[PDB]
């Protein structure tokens, strides 16, 4: 939701489990070519910036899916960002 | 159809899968040179503006083809725009 | 032949063994610089689009060579596309 | 079949016998280079993701072969996923 | 502030962490299209010149935000330029 | 409104997001040919002068639309001009 | 020779190796500035039209050099055009 | 805590019991795939650098867990670093 | 000085670092609009001709600044022209 | 200091312990993203060139830090280069 | 010297060690921005053409430096070209 | 010789002893960086393609050296390819 827009710069610089999020978003939010494009980036911040480059087309439901995936992956990161 | 004329400004700024639409429209609505010209643009809004520059010569059927490609590619963007 | 023009959009999105086709087409249909340019692309659809960008110069024999290479590489993809 | 497309995320994170599947699929579905590429990955999820990267070119028969190999190798994993 | 106007030539040629500054300025001083246009440039001086092309519209507060981002990113470059 | 006539010279020299304004005014205040004519200019001041050349035919509502587009695009430029 | 004048429209639309022809013609038929001007065009048809814009000043020998470069680069395109 | 950030370079080069720390952190700070990736490294400094690669997402509690595991495993190393 | 008026034709055809000179002369001899106009030219000779088009309004000091920038940028070109 | 600028080409081609230098420069001279970018390069000369790409922003103190790290890591290389 | 102008087309198409030449020419013939611009090209012929684009400003000494670097890098290419 | 050009596609796909050839060619035809770049590839066909990427700069003597190394390493492969 609005969480990933409010904490965009911190999420790019601190998310370390990106392949899990990609697997969670594959098929329903991400097409195969976007998945490949994200996976082809060198480093974690590069992958996160590439993933954020697709967000303008998303509605609230896709962002909620990403937030739920983040909660399942890094529960401590979300609590740190909220706090 | 009239959908791409009513939501032109939002479609230019929010469509992120342009190569898929170009592949869908190739041969039927786009020629090879127009395809190359669109692909030569730097950013996604530039590509969308270049593609929209060809629309004055389209009839209802070509716009329907573009709308069907958009529904297949970004189903959430079309629903967000309609809603 | 006309097969690669009739199934262009499906071939860009589904071919996964591109280096084998590049090796097969090297020297007779592809020059060294075009080979390097195709290899420089990040993902498989990007490589396929780059390879297709050279096809306007080809005659029927070059397209037949590409089709034979595809049949030797992915026999199931060609049969799936034909059916 | 559609089983490996429905349970992709769970199959990536839970399959522990990848070499057996590779030997089962060698020659019929996987070429030698793809076999080497899959075997060159560090971890089991990396190998599974690399193997899944080749699936867009497969038809129903190749996926059925993979599912039969999975049933022969992990019979409890398939039953867990089905229920 | 006036600092980025006084040291424009040295800032174009010596800033090497541009993506961090772009993330810092995104959403407040830069729109999405301007962010994409800056990120589409080949080299660091090209990115810096593209970013400086937007400065005529900025007031003092935007330049202060850029200067604070620079201090957080390259503390040694700012001190070297001041000294 | 009269704002764009009072600050004409400063608006020509300082507006850096012209394509967004063109998209906002398209269809309602600008025709297609005028849109292309404005987009064909090399530099930002040239584009702004070309856009201003059409203003003698506008009423208060068109200028209000341009002002609202400016407020949405560069809120800091409008505040700097007013201050 | 007269070949490039009789097949001008098809040569503009089907030549895909333009940099090789430019390197072949450099120094003898093209000056440095003309080479830069041709190379600065976005797409292949644009490059070929820019190159053809210089031909009114050529004699038979320059066109023969261009035809020899074409045969060395694309033997199948020339054979297709002749056939 | 800040202890593992203050002594990062010394902890990379001197920790010799990495499997014990991995077992201590498994499930609560480390997922299965990250555990596998760390275990797949050749040497102890390589494993420690891979483990440190995941740290940017951690909060104070995760670092405290790592420090407590270090105290239980190497009491002499922590005392040597503190002095 | 008179050096750039004596060697105008050779300077137009041989200077290859134009953006550096533009940055050096920005603010002091060139305005923002003139900088944009020079930068918008396609090739290096076109950029140098556009830059030379502004020289009729320059005094000795501006030409001295340009000559000093040339010596800092291309020391071998100036020595070759003098020799 | 000016040592790493005087012996840049020899330092790129002869430094074999790059991870130690990266650990020594982490935090105070290198940010996390730059650290990852350097570590993501294939070979030692590639890593050295990537590290040198960040040097334009450094002052004398950062270069002195790098030189001291080099002295601690390779004492024979520095003595060979000086002699 | 005149060698690199006489064998320009063969040198663009056959030089495979470009980064060594760039390191050899850095700081004396190439500035940092030109080094970055050459380094940002995709393929070896693209890098060679980008490097050759800077040659109009060079005198005999710079070309001799490039020739000496080529002889040290590829001794067999120079001998093959000479014969 | 021309042997490694007549059998390029079979040599890429069938050579299994690449380190021996690299050791044989080190110093005389391969520089240290090229040796590292070839050794950094994942699979045998990747290593062979990387090695072939350096071939355009070789003369007949270098190719003869590679052929002699192949004959010493694989005698059955050369005999199979010849017949």
């Amino acid at each position: 939701l609005h969480f990933i827009d409010q904490h965009r710069a911190a999420l790019i610089a601190r998310v370390t489990n990106v392949e899990w999020l990609l697997d969670a978003l594959y098929g329903k939010v991400l097409t195969d070519e976007q998945y490949q494009a994200v996976r082809a980036e060198p480093t974690n911040p590069s992958k996160m910036r590439k993933l954020f480059s697709f967000t303008p087309a998303w509605n609230w439901t896709c962002k909620d899916l990403l937030l739920q995936a983040l909660r399942e992956s890094q529960s401590y990161l979300v609590e740190d960002l909220e706090r």
